[PDB]
């Protein structure tokens, strides 16, 4: 339970086999509430066939308890296996064609909203005197009339082009199999998602047939369709505490900057914080790469009126420490620390050195100090344990420098550890 054990046997120290190419055939469901960007809170149930051939529910929500379907989409289509990615190891890129989107709206107040937005988005969509009804199916891609109105929800499919399945077994058995289904992430930026080819992941779906036993939002959404919305329980928000030290509970990925874990340390009693951020080459973060430590202060926690469920935070890093852990980061460092800004730094192999020179030169231009303004939530897994979410880094590589480039979504949940 101690964060280095966790952080040294990631997912309860469970093994993972990765077969590529993926086998995505069978019925595969989400583990809980997303939080997709937006905020939109949503539900998956995805039906890969034999034909290679798919049809995808997406189950939106007004609140992020998912207990108040609003409306799903109905997405039906092909996809077509590629090569291994290049970009992302252990991934697999994947080709698509959708052949149509359905909408069906479940109350009569979001009948009347998205009707009249599609319209107005796309003037000629309805007829003159037909508005659109609740629990009636529409079609937002009509195929062969060459026009759709996906843009309406800002709809794009583009997570079926990164694709991986890790099958994931606690102890060395071959027992409790539980499959996973990674997809490609969603942009953070709404009007990107039509431009945006993935470079990570979406949180992973489960196997109807190698689920989590204990995961009941697994078997609500198996049993699940179109016309009776998957209904979540009604949980409590919990208040967050942020104290303690949290670690991650799977080898993250993150766009371009590659895979990575992080260790978190909050001090309630002066509101100081630390964060590790250990970084990998591989997708079993078994490969070191570079470490980063970080330390300063946070803000107190103001409930978000834009995310339900979320608690705004600001945080400020002061200080900045950097560990090389291969040759080749060390020697990096060594040529523009010396042949550019400062003189000497002697980075070596496993050493941390502050990157604030004592001259106050930063090495590799980093900006000290730096502002940053987080969303945070607390909750917990079927073991009961605290999970800390705190926000998507925003897809481009930027930072949430501002108050308006504040997450409306998560990164994958830390795990309590002390
Ligand atoms: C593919 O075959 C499956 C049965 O394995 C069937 O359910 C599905 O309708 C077919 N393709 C389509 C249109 O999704
Ligand atoms: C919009 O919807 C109304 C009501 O359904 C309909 O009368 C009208 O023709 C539609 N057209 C435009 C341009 O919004
Ligand atoms: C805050 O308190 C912790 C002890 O919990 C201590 O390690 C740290 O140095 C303190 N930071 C400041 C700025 O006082
Ligand atoms: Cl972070």
């Amino acid at each position: 339970s101690q964060c280095h054990h966790m952080l040294k046997h990631l997912h309860n120290g469970a093994r993972i086999t990765v077969q590529m190419p993926p086998t995505i055939e069978g019925h595969w469901v989400s583990t809980g509430c997303e939080v997709r960007s937006g905020p939109e809170f949503m539900t998956r149930s995805y039906r890969f066939y034999n034909n290679n051939t798919f049809k995808a529910y997406q189950f939106y929500y007004g609140s992020n308890r998912c207990t108040n379907p609003t409306y799903t989409l109905i997405i039906r289509g092909k996809i077509r296996l590629r090569q291994a990615s290049w970009i992302i190891r252990g991934g697999t890129e994947a080709d698509y064609q959708l052949h149509g989107v359905q909408v069906i709206c479940h109350t009569e107040a979001v009948a009347e909203q998205l009707s009249r937005l599609v319209n107005r988005t796309c003037p000629g969509f309805l007829a003159p005197g037909g508005p659109w009804v609740q629990d009636v199916a529409y079609d937002l891609w009509q195929e062969e009339s060459n026009h759709e109105c996906t843009k309406a929800v800002n709809f794009a499919m583009h997570e079926l082009q990164l694709i991986r399945v890790e099958k994931q077994y606690p102890h060395h058995s071959l027992d409790h199999l539980v499959e996973e289904l990674f997809l490609g992430d969603i942009h953070t930026d709404a009007t990107q998602r039509v431009f945006y080819r993935p470079s990570s992941y979406q949180p992973p779906l489960q196997n109807a047939k190698n689920h989590n036993h204990a995961c009941i939002a697994c078997r609500i959404i198996f049993r699940s369709d179109e016309h009776h919305p998957p209904i979540l329980p009604p949980k409590a928000d919990l208040t967050i505490g942020l104290h303690g030290e949290w670690v991650s509970q799977r080898c993250e990925v993150r766009p371009e900057v590659l895979f990575l874990t992080r260790h978190f340390i909050f001090h309630d009693n002066n509101n100081t914080w630390e964060g590790h951020y250990y970084h990998y080459s591989d997708p079993v973060c078994k490969h070191p790469t570079f470490t980063i430590y970080a330390r300063g202060r946070y803000s107190r926690g103001v409930l978000s009126s834009k995310v339900m469920g979320g608690t705004e935070f600001v945080f400020k890093v002061n200080h900045m420490k950097v560990t090389p852990m291969d040759a080749a980061t060390a020697s990096l460092l060594n040529v523009f620390s010396g042949n550019e800004c400062g003189a000497e730094g002697s980075w070596q192999v496993g050493i941390q050195q502050d990157v604030t020179h004592t001259n106050g030169c930063v090495a590799l231009g980093i900006k000290l100090p730096h502002t940053e303004y987080e969303i945070f939530k607390m909750e917990q897994d079927t073991r009961g344990r605290y999970l800390l979410f705190n926000g998507q880094r925003p897809s481009d590589g930027s930072s949430p420098d501002r108050p308006e480039k504040r997450a409306t979504s998560y990164q994958m949940p830390l795990v309590q550890c002390a």
